[PDB]
C-alpha cells in the first residue's frame, strides 16, 4: 500500500536529505550503506520512531570487485533491490545517490586497481546493476499489481563538464552515469520508469582546508556565493519523483546556483 | 504579502495552465494577450472569482515592431508590461517568457521580414526586454523592500537541437533564449533572480506515438508544474539551467 | 575551374585570415567589409597581384536596419552580395559567416541600435547569406553545380560561460548555433554543408594566462586552418557540427 | 627525426584507416588488434613495402582482465603497447584510440554480463584511460628538448550516442566515459603540450547482415547524402586534428555523421 524509495549511501549528506524528503511525502525508504553503519542506523531510528517500519538498512560495498563461491557486484546489487521487495513487496523509486571522490592524476601500486573499481563500481557500474535489476522486478510484476509512478534518479555532476583537475576516473565514471540516464529513460519508457539525472556543483563543502580557502571556493558559485544546502539538492530530486514530474524522463537538472556558467 | 507573476501568451494552453498553476500557489497574475483578449478576460475573471483581485490582463504586441500611440518600440510595451504589475499591486516577484510565434520560414522554395520581427520579437526579443525591465525595477527597490524568491522561466523547446525542417527563423530565436538563460542567470545572479527553461517536447497538439514515454504529447499541467515548482522555494539554488519536459523525444534519432 | 568564396567582414583579424587561407587553397574570394574599406581593398590588391581576377570587395552594414537607396534593407543587402560573386565569377561555392559586432548590452545601471547591429551582423544577415547563397544553388540546373558547398559560421567557444554584460551579442551567437543546426539540415538535400568554428580568445589587442592549452590566444592561422579545413574535399561528411578553437578554455571554472 | 603514432583496433575498418593516413603523412605506426592477427600483418606487410621499417604489429586485450603470465592486468598491458613504440622507434607522438567492442547489454529480458561489462567498459574507456596515462609518463619523463613537438590523442566517440541506441546501455556508457577522458585529459595534459580531441562517428561501413531493406533503411535517414560514410571520411579528420594546423584545438569533439544526430525520430 505505501511506496518504497532504495537510496544508495543513504547515511549521511545529500543522501540523507534525500532518505529524510522521501520519507516526508510518505515513501518507506530502504537505506543502503557502505561503511557508515552508526549513521545509517540512527537514520533508520529516527524515520522509524516517526512513522513505524518506515525505514530499513542493508550494506553493500559498491566497488566493482567480488566479496565473500565469491560474491558479484550485480549479486549485491539484485540482492539491494530484492530486499525491498522481500520486507515491503515493492520498490517504486531508486536513487543512486553512493559515490566515491578521490583524485586519480595522470602526471606523477593495488591502489591503481582499487580506484577504477572503486570509482567505476560506485559511481557508474553499480547503478547500470541496480536499474537493471530494479526494471526486472517491475518486469516481473504483473501490470495490475504495478506501481504507478516509476522513478530512477541517478546524481551526476554540473561541474563535470569543466573537470577538475587531477580527478580523470571520477569525471569518466561520471560520464558514464550519465549515459545510464540517456540509454535507461529509453529503453525502460516502456515499463512506464522514468529515469533522470540531478547535478550538484558545490553542497555541503566538506570543511577540511583553511577559512579562506573554502570560503575561497564558495564564494566562486554566481548565486549567494555559496555551496548548496543538502535540502536545496534533494528537494529536487523529491520533485522529481513526483507524479507532477511524470512527463519527464532522460534529462538532467543541474543544481548549482550557476556555477557551470562560470570561466577562469 | 502576496507575490506577483507576470506570464506572457497567458490566454491559451500552456501560458494558461502556468497562470492558473502559479495562482493556486497564492500569486497574483498578470495575464499578458495579444490578440486572444476574450480567452484573456474569461481567464482573469475565473481567478479573480476565486480570490477577488488576482489576476489582471494587458494587451501587447511583443514583435520587433514600432506600433502607434511618436511609435512606441517593442522596448516601451515591454516596460509598461513589467511596470503594469508594479502600477497595479507593487511587485513583480515572477516572468514567465512563454509567449512564441511558431511558423515555418523555409530556407528553399517580402514578408519575410514579418517573419523576422514576429518571430525574434515574441521568442527573443521581447524576452530580453522583459528581463531588463523586471531588473531594473528590482535593482530600484531599496533591498529591505524586495521580495525573497524572484524566479525568471523561459519556455524553450526540447526539440531544437534536432531541428524542425524549415523553422530556421523559429529555431534560432529558441537558441537566442537559450543563451538569454545563461547570461541572465549569471548577471542577475547577484540581485538573487534565478532565471531558468523548461522546454516542451510534444504539448498538447491542436509523431504523438514516437514519444518514448507513453506515446504521447504531454498535457499542459506535465508542463506548467514544472514552472511552478523552479518558482518555488524549494528550487531556490537553481539557476542557468533549463529543464526538458519532453518524455524522452530528445533521446530519439530517425 | 575556380570556386568562389564569400567572406564576411574580411579585411581584418580572423576573416583576412580565413580569406587569404581560401585564396592559398585556389578560391577566387569575394572580401565583404563595412568600415573598413582601404584595408578591404589592400587585400584585395595583394590577392590580385597573386592571381589576376582573383579577389573583389563589396561594402554592406550588416546590421538589421534599412539603408539609403524606397529604402533598402538588410536582405536585398545580403541577397546583392550573393550576386555579386555570382555577377563576376558565375558562382559561390563557400560562404564564411565571420562578420560580427561585439559590445556590452548591461543588464543592469541606443538599446535599439545595439539589438540591430549585435542581432543582424551574428544571426540575422548570416540567415539572409544562407538563404541567397541556398537560392542561387537550388536555381543552378543539376549538371552546372560545384561539388563541394560549403558554409561555415563562425560561432564563440565561450557562450556557454557567458561574459558578464554582454546578453545580445551571447544570444545572438546561440541563434547563430540554431542557424547551423537547421541550415544542416534543411540543405543537406542539395549537399550544401553548414558547419560552425567557435574562437575561443583570439589575436586579442589578461584573461589569456587561463587558456589551459600555451597560456596565449591563438594566432588568426590557428582558427582559419580550422575553416580551411572544414571547407575541403576532406570534410564532405561533416555537415551540422562545431568546431571549438580554444586551447581548452572551455574546460575550465571559476 | 620521423614521428610515430600508436592505433589501437588498426586490423581493419576505421583503424585501418587511420593508420594508413597516418602513414600517409609520414608516421611510423603501431597497428595494435587483439583477434585479427592476419588483417594486421597483412596491413603491416603493405606498409612496410611502401617505406621498410614503418609499421610493427602488437596484440592485446583490452578488456579490463588480467591476462595469462603473477596474471598481467590491463594497465601492464596498455603500458606494454606505449613501450613498443618507444622501444622499437625511440617516441610515440600520436594515439588513438579506436579499439572498440559493441554489442547489446539489453536491461529487459551471467558469465555474459560479468564479461560484457568488462570487454566494453575495458575497450571502450578504462584501455584508453591506461594508454593515456602511459602515453603522458613517457612524454613526462622524456627531457623537455628531446620531446616531440607536436603531441596528438584522438579518442573515437560516437556522434549518436546522445540518442542511444536501444539495448546498449554499457556500449553507451563507455562512451560517455570516453568523453570524459577527453575533456579531463585535455585539461590535464595541455601543460605538456599534448592535445586531446575526439572524433564523433556516425553511420560509417555498416555492416550488412540485416536484410537488404534494413540497411538501405538505416542508410536512408542520414540527412547528408542517405548513406554511412567511408572509412576515409572518418580518418581524414582524425589526421588533420593531429596535424600541426589543429595545434589550438584541444578538449573538443568533431562529430562526423552527415547530419544524423539532428534527426528525430
Ligand atoms: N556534495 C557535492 O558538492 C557534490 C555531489 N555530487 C554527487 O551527488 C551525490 C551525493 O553527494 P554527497 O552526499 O556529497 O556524496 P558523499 O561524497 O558524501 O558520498 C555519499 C556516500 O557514497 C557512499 N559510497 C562511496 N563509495 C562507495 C562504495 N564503493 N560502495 C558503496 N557506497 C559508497 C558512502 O557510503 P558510506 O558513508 O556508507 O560508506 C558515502 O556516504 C554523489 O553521487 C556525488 O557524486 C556531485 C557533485 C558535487
Ligand atoms: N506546445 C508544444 O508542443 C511546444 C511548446 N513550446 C513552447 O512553449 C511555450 C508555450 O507553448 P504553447 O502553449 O503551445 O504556445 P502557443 O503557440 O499556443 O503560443 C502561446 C501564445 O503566444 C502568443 N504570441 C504569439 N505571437 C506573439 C506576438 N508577436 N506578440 C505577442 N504574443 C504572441 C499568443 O497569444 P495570443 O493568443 O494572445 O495572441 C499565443 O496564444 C511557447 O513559448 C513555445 O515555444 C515549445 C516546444 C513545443
Ligand atoms: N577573435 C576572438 O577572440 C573571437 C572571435 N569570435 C568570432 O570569430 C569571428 C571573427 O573574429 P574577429 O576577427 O576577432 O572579429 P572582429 O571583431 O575583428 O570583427 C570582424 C569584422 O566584422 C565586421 N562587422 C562588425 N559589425 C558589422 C556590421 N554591422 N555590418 C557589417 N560588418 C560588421 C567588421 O568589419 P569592418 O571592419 O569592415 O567594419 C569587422 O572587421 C566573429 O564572428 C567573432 O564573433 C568569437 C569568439 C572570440
Ligand atoms: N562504424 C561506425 O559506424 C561507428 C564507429 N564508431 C567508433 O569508431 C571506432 C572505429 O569504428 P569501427 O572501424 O566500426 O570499429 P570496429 O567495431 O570494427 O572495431 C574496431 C576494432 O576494435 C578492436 N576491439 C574490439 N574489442 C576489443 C578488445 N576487448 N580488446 C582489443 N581490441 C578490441 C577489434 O580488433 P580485432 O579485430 O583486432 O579483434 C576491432 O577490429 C570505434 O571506436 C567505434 O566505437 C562509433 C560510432 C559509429
Ligand atoms: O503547438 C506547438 C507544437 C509545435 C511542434 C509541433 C510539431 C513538432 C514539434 O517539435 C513542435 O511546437 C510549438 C512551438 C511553439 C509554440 O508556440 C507552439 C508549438
Ligand atoms: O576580439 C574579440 C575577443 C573577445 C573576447 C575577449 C575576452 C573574452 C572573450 O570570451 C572574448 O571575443 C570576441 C567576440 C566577437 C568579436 O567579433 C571579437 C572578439
Amino acid at each position: 500500500t505505501v511506496p518504497v524509495a532504495l537510496v544508495t549511501g543513504a547515511a549521511k549528506r545529500l543522501g540523507r536529505s534525500i532518505a529524510e524528503g522521501l520519507h516526508a511525502e510518505g515513501y518507506a525508504v530502504c537505506l543502503h550503506y557502505h561503511r557508515s553503519a552508526a549513521e545509517a542506523n540512527a537514520l533508520s531510528a529516527t524515520l522509524n520512531a516517526r512513522r513505524p517500519n518506515s525505514a530499513i538498512t542493508v550494506q553493500a560495498d559498491l566497488s566493482n570487485v567480488a566479496t565473500a563461491a565469491p560474491v558479484t557486484l550485480f549479486t549485491r546489487c539484485a540482492e539491494l533491490v530484492a530486499a525491498c521487495y522481500t520486507h515491503w513487496g515493492r520498490c517504486d523509486v531508486l536513487v543512486n545517490n553512493a559515490s566515491s571522490f578521490y583524485p586519480t592524476p595522470l602526471l606523477r601500486r593495488e591502489a591503481m586497481e582499487t580506484a577504477t573499481a572503486d570509482l567505476f563500481g560506485s559511481n557508474a557500474i553499480a547503478p547500470y546493476f541496480l536499474i537493471k535489476a530494479f526494471a526486472h522486478r517491475v518486469a516481473g510484476t504483473p501490470a495490475k499489481h504495478r506501481g504507478t509512478n516509476y522513478s530512477i534518479i541517478n546524481m551526476v555532476d554540473a561541474m563535470t563538464n569543466q573537470p577538475l583537475l587531477g580527478y580523470t576516473i571520477y569525471t569518466m565514471a561520471k560520464g558514464a552515469l550519465e549515459g545510464l540516464t540517456r540509454s535507461a529513460a529509453l529503453e525502460l519508457a516502456p515499463l512506464q520508469i522514468r529515469v533522470n539525472g540531478v547535478g550538484p556543483g558545490l553542497s555541503v563543502l566538506v570543511d577540511d582546508m583553511p577559512p579562506a580557502v573554502w570560503e575561497g571556493h564558495r564564494s566562486k558559485v554566481p548565486l549567494y556565493q555559496r555551496d548548496s544546502s543538502a535540502a536545496e539538492v534533494s528537494d529536487v530530486v523529491i520533485f522529481l519523483c513526483s507524479s507532477k514530474a511524470k512527463y519527464i524522463t532522460g534529462t538532467c537538472v543541474k543544481v548549482d546556483g550557476g556555477y557551470s556558467l562560470t570561466r577562469a
